[PDB]
């Protein structure tokens, strides 16, 4: 029994959704995704951490008259993909990279109904730019760039300022992590904000901070 | 990663369980196996029925007879293995309050329970005490007169740490007073074992009170 999904506007047409989980002995932990609006059309970047909170996110959208067009999950882990089954059941198109899809299939988890094969892909016909920069937090982590709001959703490939560790490295490729962040920087996005998969939103600085953590863990 | 087990004194084993929480990291959870000859008593079951079966096999591979388990409160953290020990017909113990709390949530209940604020297990091997609400409304602590160890469970917080943990079921304004009741026993404490984290001295005790006299502020 935890507190419910929270949804708040961080830019024009961009909402941060945050779900929560009780971690006994530690306390309450947060997990972020985004909803991106294109007129009356809504696109979900990473599902909430549970099916129950995914239901609340869909209710949030439909109560405002929005049409949920698609979701994209930025890697295969539960906190990115928990809602995929529910969205599939409502015939809402679900997306991941090809690798992410096949990773889910191997662990016998529900898979998206759609997937992209190349290092770049777009959702909402240019609204959301997706990019695979290399392995880091996981083999398959991708990032999402929003040209209009100039928001980079880094997911778990990036660490908030409040953290001085990489977090869960069980599926990680630490010696590749720093290079993967560098690849994002090389894209030369005019980043105004970076949204992490956990913790507070920040600036371009998050990338440098993440590179420091990666290079420390590998040394 | 799989269950771990560690000698921390003659006749006292620390068992630590782990499980992957996707989206944050790996968590640990502590309990004890206390021995009287070949008779073993478990303080808090591991976090899973799997790890509990592993903990049982650890005991029976060494010829130990598992006499009973005690759970320090009703959270799955501490009672996950009750139904297994029940199925294996091994006596399971909690406070009466913890038992009633488990029945209401429709979760497995222990076969045994004590009704007072004090209760002794083994033949003096383990002294149980209910100091009042803190982590939960029902949390109890276990004192080991021989090893002079106090198992604090989640009613206590290691340092190497902060943040009283999950306080959803907590009585934060009651916490500090509950901890002081444990000091009232004047147990010749030389060691404290928290439900999570590292093993410490009688300092872990005073530390936990600072956090309660701070969250209630
Ligand atoms: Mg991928
Ligand atoms: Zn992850
Ligand atoms: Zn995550
Ligand atoms: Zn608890």
């Amino acid at each position: 029994g935890h507190k419910p999904l929270e949804v708040i506007k961080i830019e024009d047409g961009v909402y941060l959704h945050t779900s929560f989980k009780n971690i006994e002995g530690y306390g309450l932990v947060d997990s972020n995704g985004l909803v991106v609006l294109d007129n009356n059309q809504a696109y979900i970047i990473d599902t909430p951490w549970s099916e129950e909170d995914t239901k609340l996110l869909l209710s949030w959208a439909t109560d405002r008259g929005y049409q949920v067009m698609a979701s994209i999950s930025t890697h295969s882990h539960e906190d990115r993909t928990a809602g995929i089954k529910l969205l599939n059941s409502k015939s809402i198109p679900t997306y991941t990279s090809e690798l992410t899809k096949k990773l889910l299939a191997r662990e016998g988890k529900p898979v998206p109904t759609h997937y992209f094969k190349d290092d770049e892909f777009t959702l909402g016909n240019g609204l959301i730019e997706l990019y695979y920069p290399g392995a880091g937090h996981t083999e398959d982590n991708i990032v999402a760039w929003l040209p209009k709001s100039k928001i980079l959703f880094g997911g778990c490939l990036v660490r908030s300022h409040e953290r001085e560790g990489l977090g869960y490295v069980g599926d990680a490729s630490i010696s590749s992590w720093a290079d993967s962040i560098k690849n994002i920087v090389s894209k030369k996005y005019p980043i105004q904000m970076v949204v992490p998969g956990h913790g507070k939103v920040g600036s371009s600085d998050i990338l440098d901070h993440t590179i420091d953590l990666a290079e420390s863990a590998s040394n």
